[PDB]
């Protein structure tokens, strides 16, 4: 057997993405993931101090793409193109990724480049397939080529990054321009007024909208759901998404944390455990 | 396919290593050999100048150990745990391992870690499976999740012991508290007093008992069979096991060696082929 | 599975090849590729100031080596040996390779070695199977234990030459002692007295012959074919081969190259698309 029918198909959605700016040129792989939208992603460092991003597709096709947005914690950058007839790969759940599973790193470093090996260790997905700067940012596919993650820089040892929790951050920065993490597994946002009255709240109504609550999560356990709106942590007031961070991580490892929240008009309060 | 169903039933025997002496901090990985005794094997330069062994399981009880004892030789150490309900792995035979078979080496330096590669020659094996510092004295299996070796330190290179080697040496520690190689693929230990009249000798009868004869060595093939007792190598006394050793390697490659022993009572000569 | 049945196959065909020159000592492996003429194909640097050639077999046959020729472009060499009763591998073809294949790259550093990975990109072959100085000029094969490249010399990544590109220059040099490559994919040879005799020509007609002519090459489709015979590149002369890669190499990518040639007596004259 082989791997190359399968290489085939995953093949025309990985690009290589040429990035200019101040002289600066930096090279690197990336994925698209909707072509109907035109939308890719590839590392966050290889866009750092963009001037000119550039992509190069399969047919040679040589487009200008649009930083919609970028995730430093992940390394990960979210570009748009202005095109059509894209295809994509199949893609998978990290989910049902297991320790053992072989997988292949591709990318795009010239005008492909494709590494064998298994999955480590498994918030990131450690590697034996050999990754490099010509291919971060690019597709971490399993056996069954479907995209189940995509690489990072970092040794006889790689990273990639699952790509449910991929698609999760470029959702963020595709419907809020950005992406704020706040505490134990949740993703808080600026609760703006016209998302405040979007939601039945007043035009001077402010707090850190949770915009979404992963599952199992000590927060989700904490009972706190997405669409809530937190206005206190402990003692303090918040009144932007920035302060979740800042006010978590000034307290120390597993302590309890009341958080004053207000979901649909009522409010609330939640005893939570503060993770590191 | 993949390796998860076969490396799942793996796992539970692989144990992390964490050892503190004169401050000093090692840490490397370990195999469960016998569940029913509590026995373990790992690396023997990890247990080095050890004051502290401590040892975590999967399910994260950090036990204490025993260094019953090591070889240095094949870098192996044998430690023993005072607990119950253990799992091990299934074991196989490295008498049945070729070039070319698929290989994993696993490990436990934080708390998994698995590298994917096969056998690249075959006293150890070579193998393009990466091992690390982390994950030496771990566990290599193979594409049926057998354990047919015992990782070592040294690239793009690997090195592991083979399974039956390993037992080889665990079961002198076990059964003598040492282990002593003489000459051409023997093993040999102290015939203390005791063991001389639990053999039916005088207890005033000295000499160098042959704890093992390895199948199809020089020895073997040279008649000495295990049981036996050197009493004079050459012109030269033999009265302990340490003095095999010291005797053969005086002595040039492929060179005619004249060695009393005494099997069950009656004295006998055996004209032998020194191996370097 | 393994590959262990199929590497048993491939094995006796493999060689160690040593070197000793001005005191030198060089090591790599090699290929035998004619049994019955005693032909063997290994890297072209390790052969480099040879003056000792010895080649050492499976069963340890140790035999002297006779340098037909070598090539320095695809790093390759050739030796014959004037010995009997030799095997060889099953040969593939190189066309049929796709970057995801399973690969072995397999060698002889002293008195086996052989490691895993595939196809990472396709005028050599990328891979991350771990190529070394042991086991440079050794043999690549597919899983079916097919030969369908020569490993060289160069970081994660390995390259070998296409076992067809390999076996072209190997003939050139059987049949004409030589290798001189010309312009875009074509091979050139001295057009002799004798050779031109020999394809009806006079004795005192001068050119460079046309020894291969590789196809869908810009010259093939130029409409250039073997066994013609070059005398004049643009307003230029020409009266030996190694004029063909002088003329052409000072000449700008892409330009229009009129080549008279003289095919069965008559003469042409070919527009021809340069390429770097």
């Amino acid at each position: 057997p082989s791997l190359a029918p399968v290489l085939k198909n995953a093949m025309p959605a990985i690009v290589n993405v040429a990035v200019q700016g101040y002289k600066f040129e930096s090279i690197g792989s990336g994925v698209i993931i909707d072509p109907k939208n035109g939308i890719i992603i590839t590392n966050d460092h290889v866009i750092r101090n963009a001037n000119l991003i550039t992509v190069t597709l399969q047919d040679g096709r040589r487009l200008k793409a649009r930083l919609i947005g970028g995730d430093s914690e992940t390394d990960l950058a979210v570009l748009k193109i202005d095109a059509k007839n894209l295809k994509s790969l199949v893609i998978g759940d990290s989910d049902k990724l297991e320790v053992g599973d072989y997988v292949v790193a591709i990318g795009n470093p010239f005008g492909q480049s494709a590494t064998f090996g298994i999955v480590s260790a498994l918030n990131f997905i450690q590697t034996d397939a050999a990754i490099n700067p010509g291919n971060a940012g690019g597709a971490l596919v399993n056996a069954k080529g479907e995209l189940i993650g995509i690489n990072t820089a970092i040794v006889g040892i790689g990273f990639a990054i699952p790509i449910n929790m991929a698609k999760d951050v470029a959702q963020q920065i595709i419907k809020f321009g950005s992406i704020h993490r706040g505490l134990m597994g949740i993703f808080v946002q600026h609760l703006t007024p016209e998302l405040a009255q979007s939601m039945g709240y007043a035009e001077d109504f402010q707090g850190a909208l949770v915009s979404q609550v992963n599952q199992n999560s000590p927060a989700q356990l904490a009972g706190l759901k997405s669409g809530d709106v937190i206005v206190q942590i402990n003692d303090t007031k918040i009144t932007q998404a920035t302060q979740v961070k800042t006010t978590i991580s000034l307290l120390r490892a597993g302590s309890t944390a009341k958080i004053k929240i207000l979901r649909d008009n009522k409010p609330l309060t939640l005893d939570v455990e503060v993770t590191d």
